């Protein structure tokens, strides 16, 4: 009916090709509830190479 996807501050924006791979990893997770948010600021989209 309505797909769940991402639509964050930085993350891809909610119709691009780059948001389809990021949301549906934490779609899949949970269903409905706390997890969106830090699973798209986790897996937000183009991420830093650092070590800690």
């Amino acid at each position: 009916e309505d797909p769940l996807y991402c639509q964050a501050i930085g993350c891809p924006t909610l119709y691009s090709e780059a948001n389809l791979a990021v949301s549906k990893e934490c779609r899949d997770q949970g269903k409905l509830g706390d997890d969106f948010h830090r699973c798209c600021e986790e897996q937000c989209g183009s991420t830093t190479p650092a070590s800690a």
